[PDB]
């Protein structure tokens, strides 16, 4: 797998939010700032709660197919690559990464069944449209922790995937959750979202690096970043952190996880969290507390190691 110089877009999305001249200028500013030659499109569903079964890919939360081919062609236009990611969240906000049931089937409760079959006849409506668009590779999951004990149904999950799309499949972890899953046999890339502290990258890369070797698979952060914000440093994935501004603490992040990851052969990539669709004025950049690099410090570190890379 070459390197993988990418940068997650599209988060902020809502349905007809795609079809937008300001979407185009958004994902042109991310390529020309940033060298980026990999754009990860991130979607979110939404289910009710962390324990229903139901997921809506259909509602006012997100695109509509059209412009969601729209937008993967128009990348391709641009000369990226695609990394398509359907996720879901919780309309109470809940974090995905709790979204459980219980071990057995209990008369009247919801069950992993019934949760697995409509999150799998959502996967596998994007896997087709990742299909048709020809998009390099296809995340079917994303942070879900509890979830990843249920072994036979992302198994299940992956190979329905596999009969809609004959790209690369990966499913990403959670920050230090590498080796909670169990199927990585299934899949063609590990991944994670590599939110370590500033401090810690020794450690981590180390412990990660055992488990990657266990596999023979390429690995990437398919998401990885920090706010511009006092504290993030030491807690990059926690986006509601507490702190001022800080354009320097950001840099600094960036720059000392390059400095880590690029003396391991093994870590191929990034996809970094992340680029809105609807971009801040470029004016508001250094009052900007949040995960977006444009017009900061860390903007110019992203674009100088993605050239040398
Ligand atoms: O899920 C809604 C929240 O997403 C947050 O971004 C997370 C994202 O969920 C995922 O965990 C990714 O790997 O890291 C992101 C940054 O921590 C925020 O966008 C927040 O506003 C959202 O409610």
């Amino acid at each position: 797998m070459e390197f993988i110089k990418g940068f997650t877009f599209g988060w902020d999305s809502q349905k007809g939010y795609f079809k937008t001249e300001r979407a185009k200028e958004s994902l042109r500013l991310m390529q020309e700032r940033t060298a980026s030659e990999y754009v990860i499109v991130a979607l979110a569903a939404l289910q009710d709660t962390a324990h229903s079964t139901e997921v809506d890919f259909q509602g006012s939360h997100m695109v509509d197919d059209d412009e969601l081919i729209e937008l993967i062609d128009y990348a391709k236009s641009l000369g990226l690559k695609v990394i398509l990611k359907p996720t879901v969240n919780c309309r109470n906000g809940t974090w995905r990464a709790h979204i459980n049931f219980f071990d057995m089937d209990i008369p009247g409760e919801p069950t992993w069944d019934e949760w697995f079959e409509s999150y799998i006849n959502y996967q596998k409506h994007y896997a087709k449209i990742a299909e048709k668009t020809n998009c390099e590779m296809f995340v079917v999951g994303c942070e879900m922790v509890q979830a990843e004990r249920r072994e036979d149904k992302w198994r299940e999950l992956i190979a329905e995937v596999r009969k809609d799309y004959r790209g690369l499949v990966t499913y990403n972890t959670d920050k230090y959750q590498e080796d909670n899953v169990k199927f990585w046999d299934a899949l063609d890339v590990i991944s994670s979202s590599g939110y370590y502290p500033i401090n810690d990258w020794d450690r981590q890369l180390d412990r990660i690096e055992a488990v990657v070797k266990q596999y023979d698979k390429p690995f990437f952060f398919v998401a990885a970043g920090c706010p511009s914000r006092s504290g993030s440093a030491l807690l990059p994935n926690k986006w509601d952190l507490e702190g001022a501004i800080n354009l320097q603490e950001q840099a600094d992040y960036y720059q000392v996880m390059f400095e880590k990851t690029a003396s391991r052969s093994w870590v191929g990539g990034f996809g970094l969290w992340d680029w809105q669709t609807y971009l801040y004025d470029e004016k508001d950049a250094t009052k900007n507390d949040d995960y977006g690099v444009f017009g900061k410090p860390a903007e110019r570190v992203i674009k100088a190691y993605y050239q040398s890379r």
